[PDB]
RNA sequence: GUUUUCGGAACUGAGGCCAUGAUUAAGAGGGACGGCCGGGGGCAUUCGUAUUGCGCCGCUAGAGGUGAAAUUCUUGGACCGG
């Protein structure tokens, strides 16, 4: 676990994926390409209750935990990439989206580029739920 | 007996003549033509993510879903990243 660079020089960049759904959160971190992930921790592995897997708090300390994991490897600046549920479902990021990256903003990391990679379809398939919706 | 002058009837030929014969072109219609216009129609063709599945690769114990859960998937590696 040794990143070959001086601290007093430049910054090693990695990209993290915030998949903040409406029933869980993901703070997946990988390298600048994506074919090698460093640490992926979810909101569900931080509280033993289903109802708050997508709470902002369960995404606040899951952000601090992955932050400490990216310390001894040599990552100080990250790239944010938001993601809602995408597809035919919603495109608004979950309630755990706000406090996630704000936690790692106050957790020693640095921030690069922000992006929303919610996989917006061109022309959707049939969305789940009846014609009368969800009653 | 006979042809006609004779009235009537039919047909052919030359004409002369008519102020020689056809209303207008519907804020009715059809049609032609002109440059257009359009998620009109048919046939073909092309493209776009997404979804689902499969393969490989990464790291890992949870993932899903709910008002709250469970059924279901998961160290046989699920979910998540490529």
């Amino acid at each position: 676990s040794l990143g070959p660079q001086v601290a007093e020089g430049e910054n090693v960049f990695g990209v993290c994926h915030i998949f903040a759904s409406f029933n869980d959160t993901f703070v997946h971190v990988t390298d600048l390409s994506g074919k090698e992930t460093i640490c992926r921790v979810t909101g569900g592995m931080k509280v033993k209750a289903d109802r708050d897997e997508s709470s902002p708090y369960a995404a606040m300390l899951a952000a601090q935990d992955v932050a400490q994991r990216c310390k001894e490897l040599g990552i100080t600046a990250l790239h944010i990439k938001l993601r809602a549920t995408g597809g035919n479902r919603t495109k608004t990021p979950g309630p755990g989206a706000q406090s996630a990256l704000r936690a790692l903003a106050r957790s020693g990391m640095k921030i690069g580029r922000i992006e929303d990679v919610t996989p917006i379809p061109s022309d959707s398939t049939r969305r789940k739920g009846g014609r009368r919706g969800r009653r």
